[PDB]
């Protein structure tokens, strides 16, 4: 027996008949799929609990995700191995709150609605990756530091200082978000994790033997702009946008970072600066795209591999062979 | 009439009479001070509402925080000029939830649980300052980017690529913290905003005309990590912790920046990077803050300004005056 615990938001206002009617053919397919559950919403919110055997509640929230009626589903709680049903008689009980009046719920309803605004809120100041944390029943905050390997990847946008010099407030920032919410897109679809933006920079890592990954993200990151540059309206700041890409290999450390106020779950370690170090040649040569040998020599697909016979670091050991990939983006 | 939501963690066990005390004696006291509210908890959480004239709400507040048996207070919300009682026959009612068992609360006690428990950890990885504007009712997702003067305080460990070559992940994560911690402390403490870490890095920035609360700041930093080294025990890292500081003053855009997923409320301008300069500078001088001109003609106050005739700026335009302050730290 699974349970799940999520809250969403309503797409579009509903009466309450239309809220009971969802409530009536969950009820009937759930007694069916041997589900009990409880549906309650408020001010445009649903939260809903929902228990049974893991796999039919699996297919059963497959389709609640494909409902028109809610939008920004957010799982807050999925427990696995639950001996024992919340609500075992209940096939789907519906609680519309707005209309419930009893006043020992009067209090309850009102923080509610407080800790449910304020925590909608949080989410977008959060990183998705400490809700999947959060949602598994682990504290991220307790989890311990540890020494790991990663591909660290670093994006920067070519010449953003004229975009301010040169563009209205609101059209600078529209430039900056449009291209992280490109570099956010890929990356997270190739399954690194964007860490911490930085300016007009893209700090994000992937495992450590993913470095094919890592290389594939970046490729298609520079077709993404490319693409982005040509079809962009007459007049558009976007038709400038360039980025550089550097990626790096290492032992970072992995952990809480930060003080009593704030921390942030994030890495640290040298391969950081190799990867803004790469990043930053890009500005000298022809490549938008260079990253070391050690991320060359961890790629399982032949790539079109391109050496860089000048190799250029600075603040490094033992020199750095600088490899990109030959393709007409570079 | 104010009205305040706050919600905190209990500072050790209490049993169900102790917190019946808790009520009776708030009852008593609410019940002169013409006020109502209602105290909720939940497994450790203390949720409650509070209303009445602002001024006597502000002083029940005040040494609510004293009270010793919670810890972990936020204020949720804070209403100004409400003009009527939500709860207007109860002086205090408590609401003992861990012993309430009906059956339409069932689901919205578990519901607030999760949402509480959720958003407890969200709070530490979340800048105070975002509380402080969802409080007072404004959503920060909301505000429109501005272009505004400030000063810009960068400061980064000297030689932390060592510590992390030769010490436990615990112990450098433990040595990053303690300096996050001492820098973010003074500086909330002078009016600045602690607005990202960046590796072994602390970016801030305080208002366009305070420049003298920064330099203050970094006074007392420096002040408190030479105390930090000299008491440290016999053999602790925190003996060769040492750090630059750099400020620089212009304007900058502040904003939500991010994608989708997340976004950062910070700034961005060409002062960050001519702080992060100035910053590296102290690496080549014996001094261990350095700040521009404009900073230097911003102070009110008759600091004791040094004149540094050798400049070096790489990457800006015209040529930029460094100053510090001449001092038995520098
Ligand atoms: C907040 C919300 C919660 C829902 N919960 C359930 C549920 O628990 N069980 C269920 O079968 N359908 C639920 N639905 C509806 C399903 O998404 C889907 O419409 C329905 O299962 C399809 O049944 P049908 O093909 O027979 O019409 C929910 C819809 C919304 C908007
Ligand atoms: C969660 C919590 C909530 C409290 N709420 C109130 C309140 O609403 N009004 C009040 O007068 N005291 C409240 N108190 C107690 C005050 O902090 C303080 O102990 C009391 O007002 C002092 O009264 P006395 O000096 O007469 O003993 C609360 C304490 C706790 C732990
Ligand atoms: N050292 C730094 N640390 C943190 N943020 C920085 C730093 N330097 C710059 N920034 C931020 O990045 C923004 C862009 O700086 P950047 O150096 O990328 O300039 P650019 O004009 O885009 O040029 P380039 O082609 O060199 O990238 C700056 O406005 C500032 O917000
Ligand atoms: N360009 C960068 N952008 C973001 N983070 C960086 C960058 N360079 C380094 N870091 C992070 O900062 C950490 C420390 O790097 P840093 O350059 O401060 O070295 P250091 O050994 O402390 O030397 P220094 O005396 O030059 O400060 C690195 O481990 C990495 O986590
Ligand atoms: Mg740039
Ligand atoms: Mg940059
Ligand atoms: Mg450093
Ligand atoms: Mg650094």
């Amino acid at each position: 027996m699974k349970r799940l615990t999520y809250i969403s938001k309503f797409s579009r206002p509903l009466s309450g008949d239309e809220i009971e009617a969802i409530g009536r053919i969950s009820s009937q397919k759930n007694q069916q799929a041997n589900v009990t559950g409880v549906l309650l919403c408020l001010d445009g919110i649903f939260f809903q609990i929902l228990e049974g055997e893991a796999e039919k509640i699996d297919r059963i929230y497959e389709r609640i995700l494909a409902d028109e009626r809610h939008t920004d589903i957010l799982c807050l709680k999925s427990e696995v191995e639950v001996q024992e049903r919340m609500f075992p008689d209940w096939s789907m009980q519906t609680i519309n709150l707005d209309e419930n009046t009893d006043f020992l719920i009067r209090p309850i309803k009102v923080l509610l609605q407080t800790l449910t605004e304020s925590h909608r809120i949080l989410e977008k100041y959060t990183q998705p990756s400490i809700f999947k944390i959060i949602s598994q029943g682990t504290n991220p905050l307790n989890i311990r530091p540890k020494a790991v390997e990663k591909i660290v990847f670093f994006s920067d946008i070519v010449s953003f200082s004229t975009f301010a010099e040169k563009l209205p407030v609101e059209e600078v920032v529209s430039v900056v978000n449009s291209y992280f919410s490109v570099c956010t897109a890929i990356i997270t679809r190739q399954g690194g994790e964007v860490t911490k933006f930085i300016g007009d920079c893209v700090m994000a890592y992937f495992d450590g033997d993913c470095a094919d990954q890592a290389i594939q993200a970046s490729l298609d990151i520079l077709m993404e702009l490319e693409i982005l540059r040509n079809s962009a309206p007459e007049g558009s700041p976007l038709r400038v946008l360039y980025s550089g890409i550097g990626l790096a290999k290492g032992k970072v450390i992995e952990g809480n970072i930060g003080s009593e106020l704030k921390r942030d779950y994030t890495i640290l370690g040298d391969a950081v600066n190799v990867a803004a170090r790469l990043e930053a040649l890009t500005r000298q040569l022809s490549q938008a795209l260079v990253f070391s040998s050690e991320v060359k020599n961890s790629a399982t697909k032949s790539w079109n591999f391109i050496w860089l016979t000048d190799s250029e670091l600075k603040g490094k050991s033992e020199s750095i062979d600088i490899y990109s990939i030959d393709n007409e983006m570079t």
